[PDB]
């Protein structure tokens, strides 16, 4: 069951403490990390209405901290591989695919995006998806 | 992680097939099962004798439940289970009883009930309730 698990980052200091989080829960080992990062077509789309290739500076931007971060979060995990995915759409549609996609066999998502309310994003493919879904909060007592 | 999981039982339905699935999904092999059923305060209501009907109800628990003790041990591929027994509001014992055995990991069924979209109320309600993490487990791949 952590055999290949995927684990969505939109970039929070929320999804960046929930990697420690986990680092702090977890003892067990993990086979693959695909670690990924989805560009929220609909930010861009708020930019607009505020050519449309801040994309490629956007990729870039995403590429770079995402390559600078897989080799901490396989570690914080105890997974004996990590890849890294970009992509580019709706978050919760775009995960939602990779992971069927893909094949993997969890997924791991921060419960806040952004206590105890649940992030929209979350809330979504923890619903639109059929593989299983472990969400996780903060550091115990 | 799987250290010390909990699992609420519905007796439903969708409580013994979030079973096979764990089953058929998870290879990882969890440390003790708590396999906890909250026999629900407001159901009863529907006391339509007095106060030991409760009670009845309870070793009808210990019934079907310390005797699925023994499957779920072995799905979970468990070094060890047990059992605990609680009234009241489902969501509300599964939190408290989270929260006080300091479990690594709740485990729930998404629908208790077509389909996987359904989420289920009692999970939600934990889901935003708890500090613990959750799996909500649902239904398996492709075979």
């Amino acid at each position: 069951m952590f055999r290949k698990v995927l684990f969505p980052t939109d970039f929070s200091e929320g999804a960046y403490r929930a990697v420690e989080v986990f680092e702090k829960r977890n003892k067990m080992e993990v086979g693959e990390v695909i670690l990924l990062h989805v560009i929220d077509e609909g930010t861009l789309e708020e930019l607009m209405d505020g050519l449309k290739d801040i994309k490629e500076k956007l990729k870039e931007e995403a590429s770079r901290k995402l390559q600078e971060k897989a080799e901490e979060v396989k570690r914080a995990f105890r997974a004996k591989n990590v890849r890294t995915i970009i992509r580019f759409g709706i978050p919760w549609d775009e995960i939602v695919k990779v992971a069927e996609e893909e094949n993997v066999s969890l997924i791991i998502l921060p419960s806040r995006g952004k206590h105890e309310f649940l992030g929209s994003t979350v809330m979504r493919v923890l619903r639109k998806t059929k593989k299983p879904v472990l969400i996780i909060k903060e550091v115990d007592e």
